[PDB]
């Protein structure tokens, strides 16, 4: 349970070595005061793409775009790969490299429509780029209203005493926001590793 530090629960250990190609990665950022920084990344095999959360800062150099890395002892939290100090992350061997299908790359950088987001299971982590229609700011949280051409949903953010400086008509890129579906209009909500980046 110390190999599983900073790892979301339910996450499954994968000793099975898998080589991926790095599509993108964010700048390292503080997600919890007193904790090591983390960054978000998007990777891809031939078959499909994965969203990745990395909690070992000693790996930032490794996570460069268009690079191929072989990972092992990584975790799987409901389709999301979580990498910590337990994992082995090395530069890939050439024979393990591959060509990533175009449709997979684009499906990785594609942003779902809000109306189709709303149909995903509650608890699903939501990534995407959305236009901002409306903003409400108070002391507990900031509530954005993001819009499509067809639909709008509310993205409420409670955690980092409002470091963010985005307003109406701007474009927000979201990371690891929780889709909450209950008795009422579904919302997107900030979680532990949730990250905004306009």
């Amino acid at each position: 349970m110390t190999p599983k530090k900073n790892i979301s629960k339910g996450a499954v250990l994968h000793e099975k070595p898998m080589t991926v190609m790095v599509l993108t990665a964010t700048e390292p950022f503080n997600y919890k005061e007193g904790k090591e920084n983390m960054f978000h990344a998007t990777v891809a095999t031939e078959s499909q793409y994965y969203r990745v959360k990395v909690f070992n800062m000693d790996l930032k150099e490794k996570f460069t775009e268009n690079k191929f890395i072989t990972i092992s002892k990584y975790f799987n939290s409901s389709g999301i790969l979580e990498i910590n100090e337990t994992a082995t992350v090395s530069e890939a061997a050439p024979n393990q490299m591959f060509e990533v299908p175009k449709n997979i790359i684009r499906s990785a950088k594609e942003t779902l429509k809000i109306s189709k987001i709303k149909e995903l299971d509650s608890g699903t982590l939501i990534y995407g780029v959305f236009a901002v229609e409306k903003k409400k700011v108070n002391d507990k949280s900031i509530t954005f209203k993001i819009k499509d051409n067809e639909d709008n949903i509310k993205v409420v953010w409670d955690k980092e005493q409002h470091n963010i400086n985005y307003e109406k008509g701007d474009k927000l890129q979201l990371f690891s926001f929780h889709l909450r579906k209950g008795n009422g209009k579904p919302i997107l909500h900030s979680g532990n590793h949730s990250f905004i980046k306009g």
